[PDB]
């Protein structure tokens, strides 16, 4: 297991735009687009992500090709942020992989919100952080991932993906 199987899993693979949870225009591996109500909007944004007149249809490989950007793009964020960079590298390469997903699922904003969470972690208070995390519109909104993701901070382990 690693981090882009782990989100392969948590996100899918759709190669038409769709909307996400939140109603969003969104395709390939949970590549947001746009969260403007337009339709054209967010085709517009697609051909200019793609380079090319897709019509709102991608291939496979266009969707890893996004895909592999957009985690790349979340660890930098990390990376690039003052609160988030230490916890990130207090951790094991697991632990790393549930907050990239956090960031790649809510972004560098969403997530550098969660500073008590943030604070524990950087601790190793695993049970702890588990129960703040838990405290979350991101837990009530989408359970099942965000159990994934906490038991994954929680053991250190991919258990919650086999
Ligand atoms: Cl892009
Ligand atoms: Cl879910």
């Amino acid at each position: 297991m690693n981090i882009f199987e782990m989100l392969r899993i948590d996100e899918g693979l759709r190669l038409k735009i769709y909307k996400d949870t939140e109603g969003y225009y969104t395709i390939g591996i949970g590549h947001l687009l746009t969260k403007s109500p337009s339709l054209n909007a967010a085709k517009s944004e697609l051909d200019k992500a793609i380079g090319r007149n897709t019509n709102g249809v991608i291939t496979k490989d266009e969707a890893e090709k996004l895909f592999n950007q957009d985690v790349d793009a979340a660890v930098r964020g990390i990376l690039r942020n003052a609160k988030m960079k230490p916890v990130y590298d207090s951790m094991d390469a697991v632990r790393r992989a549930a907050m990239i997903n956090m960031v790649f699922q809510m972004g560098e904003t969403g997530v550098a919100g969660f500073t008590n969470s943030l604070r524990m972690l950087q601790q190793k208070r695993w049970d702890e952080a588990a129960v703040n995390l838990a405290k979350s519109r991101w837990y009530n909104q989408t359970p099942n991932r965000a159990k994934r993701v906490i038991t994954t901070f929680r053991t250190g382990t991919w258990d919650a993906y086999k």
